[PDB]
Order: C-alpha cells, then structure tokens, then sequence
C-alpha cells in the first residue's frame, strides 16, 4: 500500500502563462528548433526567475551556470518540475544536468525525512561510467553543501565497496551510481543496507551509453524494484532503438524533447538570399530571377509578399514589365482567388503571387521556386513559406530578397540556413548577413 507523494512543484509564471500557442511554437523554433512529443507539455521558460527558486538558489546557480538558459534547460526544466516523465535528447555540454537536479532536489526536499530505520535514497541517478557518476555527484554536492538535510552518496565500480558501505550506513537521501555497483549493493547482506522503497525519482543520464556498456539487465531489474508511479527521466545524446524500446517499458505519458535533431527547414530545400539596398533593386532582382529561371525549362514559382497592398503593387509592377502573375490575398473575393489558383494550377510555368500569411494553407502542389520578396520576420512563417517548395528528393529552391535594414530577417536566415548554404554564396553577402544578425541579437 504505497505512500502518496507530490511530484508537481511547478508554478507557471504569469508572463509565461500569458504566452499564446503561436508564441510558444515560435519560441521553440528560436531555441535551436526544440521538438516535443507527448500531451500536455508546459511552455518553455526563458529566465531563471520564471521558475520560482529561492534567492539562495538563484545566487548559487549564478555561480553554477553562467549566461542564458540553454534550449534543453528552457524546455526540460518546466516539464520535469511539473512531475512529468521525460525523454531528453540533447548533446553532452548542453547543461542537461541541472535540468534534472533542480526538480530532483525540490522533490526530495518536500518528502518527510528518512526515519531512523530507513536507508534511503529518495532520488536515484544512474550513469554508465564512474567518471560521469562522479561528475553528477559533484554537481549534487554543490547543492547539498548549503542544505544539511540532504546527502548524496556516489556508488560506482572501479572503486572500494567498503568505503561506500560506510557512507550508506548513515542513510542517504540521494544516490548517484553505476548500475552494476548499485545492483550489487541492493542484493548485498539480504538487501538490508539499501532499500528501494522510498525512491520516487529516477534519472538515467547518457542513457544510450547504458545499453552500449551492457547495463540493460541491471537498469531493467532496478526499475522493477521501484514503484511504477515514480517520476523517471532519461537523458541521452542519441535515441537508439534499444532506448526507444526501454522508454516505452519504464515511462508513463512521456514528454520527449529533442534539440535541433534535424533542420528547421527540410535539408533538401536549397536556401539562398540576396541582400538589396532599395525596393527598386529588390524588384530588379525579382525580375532577373523570373527570367533566368526560364533558361532551365512542372516548373512553377511563388512570390511571397507581406501585405495585401504590397501584393497589389507588385502585381501591377510585374505586369507593366511584361510578367503575368496569379495574385492571391484575403482582400480579394473568394471567387477570384479560386480563378487565380486554378489558372496557376492550369497554366504551365505559372507564377503565384501571394501573401506570406496564406502560405501554410495554400491548396497547390509543391513548386520549384519560392521567392520571398519581403523577408519574413518569424521562424514559423519562414518554415511555411519555404516549405512550399519542400519535396524530399524533388525539393526546389527558396530565395529571400533581404534589405540592409532587415536585421530580424537576417537573424532568421542565419538560424534556418545550413552552414554550407551560406558558404556557396558571395562571401560579402554572407558577411553582411552575419553582421546584420549579430546586431539584431545584441539589440536584445
Ligand atoms: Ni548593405
């Protein structure tokens, strides 16, 4: 008859809870393309203060972690603090450790102390190597140092067992261990020196490595002696089939968090840009682009603009210059939208001229060329506009005509383009891009 306990310690800050869904999508794209799976994921935070940690802890952390929250921290901290099981896929050095330590500290702190007959622990962190266990435990101590109500003992192989037994004699709220040693300690002396009965929180870090180094049997047996309503988080740089299979076995309604696994834009889309200095130059490029394309002759294009007034203007402009377009926007009667869409889907080598906001929902097949005439200002809009050309192997090209003053636009391009896409273009255009993006970035 299990003892009930609290796992959700998260109070969403007002400023975060005010965020809309579109805002949250955008924040995830900007944070190195965070991808989530699972139901009910809390919104990412962007500041240590949105987590409701005491001043002590705040001072301590800062001290402990210098600079901005990492993408993994932004998303994993509120999900774990909320008591959810979590799969966190991110590289070593992404700061993942505090992502689980803070919530673990909080959870263990809240539980009643160990009785005079209870060994502990309440929290268990498993690592595949002695070197990682020691590193994790060093972190832990930087927090248990201030607070004498909480101990951690590090239990690994390649190290005296008797030494660690002397520790565990005194009871311990937290254990950091390699799987073999832990199992060895559990079974030792009728399992009377270490109990699993009070473990409510298990973390497995570098989880892919645990299978690599043959620990499936040990970690599987450990999870079998742990209450199944425990909170469990699995952190790993990769997600091999073995881990995927293990998570299904040990987790409930997990939230998976993957940081920039793949590119925000399909890698088969060829992203390009041209930096211009007047609307006129932008228009000169747009025309050169439309003619040039013909020498490579389905093959259709879509010019994206930012407003209905711009769409009308550019439509007339392009007309006066011998180029006929199928123009579309929400200020036009639906009947003529349909006429233009059908004309576009009908006529060979047609050109659609469309507002960026209608891009996600356009009912047309993928195209060979997207010309973004007004650099978009969000990551979400960039994905929807460029995605109009995405088509696995048959993906075409998306090109942005950017103006010298469009700093945020350059920030987006610098974050969504592949490095090798920026290399193949003129090194001065490239250099301006990076300068534009840096200026925007320090602008905040
Ligand atoms: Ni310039």
């Amino acid at each position: 008859e299990l003892e009930p306990f609290q796992k959700n310690f998260y109070i969403e800050s007002e400023t975060v809870s005010s965020m809309s869904e579109m805002e949250v999508e955008e924040l995830r794209l900007s944070l190195d393309n965070i991808k989530i799976k699972g139901t009910g994921c809390p919104k990412p935070v962007t500041k240590w203060s949105q987590l409701g940690l005491s001043t002590d802890t705040m001072v301590l952390i800062t001290k402990l972690h210098f600079g901005s929250l990492t993408p993994i921290q932004s998303q994993a901290l509120p999900a774990i603090m909320s008591g959810r099981d979590v799969i966190g896929i991110s590289k070593t050095g992404s700061g993942k450790t505090i992502s689980y330590l803070l919530p673990l500290l909080r959870q263990v702190k809240a539980q009643r102390p160990l009785s005079k007959h209870e060994t502990g622990p309440m929290g268990l962190i498993l690592a595949p190597t002695r070197e990682l266990a020691l590193q994790i435990h060093e972190e832990v101590t930087k927090f248990t140092e201030a607070d004498t109500s909480i101990r951690s003992v590090c239990c690994t192989g390649g190290s005296e067992m008797k030494k660690q037994i002397t520790d565990l004699k005194r009871g311990t709220e937290i254990v950091v261990a390699t799987p073999g040693r832990f199992i060895d300690i559990l079974t030792l002396n009728d399992g009377k020196l270490l109990s699993t009965k009070r473990i409510t929180f298990v973390v497995m870090d570098e989880a892919d490595r645990l299978f690599d180094l043959g620990f499936e049997p040990q970690i599987t047996q450990i999870m079998k002696t742990v209450r199944p309503d425990k909170q469990c988080v699995l952190f790993s740089a990769t997600f091999p089939n073995k881990l995927r299979s293990f998570a299904v076995r040990v987790l409930h309604s997990p939230i998976s968090i993957t940081i920039n696994s793949k590119g925000m834009v399909n890698e088969n889309v060829k992203q390009k840009f041209r930096i211009c200095h007047s609307e006129d130059e932008k228009f000169d490029n747009l025309v050169q682009l439309i003619h040039e394309r013909s020498e490579f002759f389905d093959a259709k294009a879509i010019i994206f603009v930012s407003s209905q007034n711009i769409c009308d203007f550019i439509s007339k402009k392009l007309l006066n210059a011998g180029i006929v377009t199928c123009a579309i926007h929400a200020g036009k009667p639906y009947q003529e939208r349909l006429m233009n869409l059908e004309k576009f889907k009908r006529e060979k080598n047609s050109i659609l001229l469309c507002t960026e906001v209608l891009s996600r929902g356009l009912n047309v097949p993928e195209v060979s060329l997207v010309i973004i005439y007004n650099a978009v200002k969000t990551f979400a809009q960039y994905v929807h506009t460029t995605g109009r050309t995405a088509r696995g192997s048959r993906s075409g090209t998306a090109i942005t005509l950017l103006l010298h003053d469009e700093l945020s636009g350059a920030y987006i391009l610098s974050k969504a383009m592949r490095d090798e896409e920026i290399k193949a273009l003129d090194p001065l255009q490239a250099k301006e891009l990076q300068e534009m993006s840096a200026k925007f970035e320090s602008g905040m």
